């Protein structure tokens, strides 16, 4: 792909984070802590899953960023509406305001409803995410495999400002402690 020149500097919004997440000083990395991180509750925090939003809001234009997923067993990545549900149980779907892909149990899927199997020959260590607001497109790229396309959501109905979306996943296995990291431009 040739989307690299739309690169944006994403930072994580601490106030939206699940109370077990640990966000680095530079707000560029996030991992699952082994306990509650001693923060007050608020209406923005994702309560049921290890999720956090980017601080940036996008309502027009073309945007690109990269995320490092090295040695993780489970994660979700993409964008979501600013007004997505924070509390209780929900599925990741465009109907609920999410445009995402994930790794889970050794398979990659896109968060359609129902979910779509992805075909990835080279397990990615970094993921590129491209948003074209006007066109209604969200695309995902395998940076480890020379930028090859993973998935395109088209005909998106964003219906609001978008925020970068992250889920570090649970660590029931002891094999999923590694962070998500926003990669430098």
């Amino acid at each position: 792909h040739h989307h690299h020149h739309h690169m944006v500097h994403i930072t994580l919004d601490r106030n939206t984070a699940n109370s077990w997440l640990i966000i680095s000083k530079d707000r560029r990395q996030v991992r699952m802590g082994d306990t509650h991180q001693n923060v007050s509750d608020n209406k923005e925090r994702f309560s049921n899953y290890p999720m956090v939003l980017g601080a940036q809001r996008f309502s027009s234009g073309k945007m690109y960023w990269e995320v490092d997923v090295t040695q993780k067993e489970a994660w979700d990545l993409g964008v979501c509406r600013d007004s997505v549900q924070r509390k209780g149980q929900f599925s990741l779907s465009p109907e609920n305001g999410f445009w995402t892909i994930w790794l889970w149990q050794d398979s990659y899927e896109a968060g359609t409803s129902p979910q779509t199997t992805l075909h990835i020959q080279v397990p990615p260590c970094q993921i590129g995410i491209f948003v074209d607001y006007e066109a209604g497109v969200v695309s995902f790229y395998n940076i480890t495999d020379h930028g090859s396309l993973i998935y395109t959501f088209s005909e998106c109905v964003f219906a609001g400002p978008l925020r970068p979306f992250f889920n570090v996943g649970f660590n029931y296995s002891g094999g999923n402690a590694a962070p998500l990291k926003l990669c430098p431009l």
